[PDB]
């Protein structure tokens, strides 16, 4: 019951500062234009004790499965090799990705009507706000 509020299908709505985001985590200008004009779906499911995100766009198409708290293997939007680990923090969806010695953090958490996703790289934060589609 875990996730259940974050269950369904989502679309972005609204993006600020993601440019900077990505600059932030090392993303080369190309992918950065092209992953900026995106407007993806999300699509979270929950079986069992297994969370799959699938994120689908006219960029990339990008699935994770996982379990709270159990590291895994993730090949991000951006083409990262990275080493991540999503755990629940107050109803908080808390996703750390580790590669090269660097770090980012995915917020996802349930706002009104809203899915909203911050990505923070240091000091730089962007904001995603998703809807139902
Ligand atoms: O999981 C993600 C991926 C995130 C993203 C996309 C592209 C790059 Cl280059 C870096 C990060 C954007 C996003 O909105 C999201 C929502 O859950």
């Amino acid at each position: 019951h875990m996730c259940d509020a974050f269950v369904g299908t989502w679309k972005l709505v609204s993006s600020e500062n993601f440019d900077d985001y990505m600059k932030e985590v090392g993303v080369g200008f190309a992918t950065r234009k092209v992953a900026g004009m995106a407007k993806p779906n999300m699509i979270i499911s929950v079986n069992g004790d297994v969370i799959t995100i699938k994120s689908e766009s006219t960029f990339k198409n990008t699935e994770i499965s996982f379990i709270l708290g159990q590291e895994f293997d993730e090949v991000t939007a951006d083409d990262r090799k990275v080493k991540s680990t999503i755990t629940l923090d107050g109803g908080v969806l808390v996703h750390v990705q580790k590669w090269d010695g660097k770090s980012t953090t995915i917020k996802r958490k349930r706002e009104d009507d809203k899915l909203v996703v911050e990505c923070v790289m240091k000091g730089v934060t962007s904001t995603r706000v998703y809807e139902r589609a």
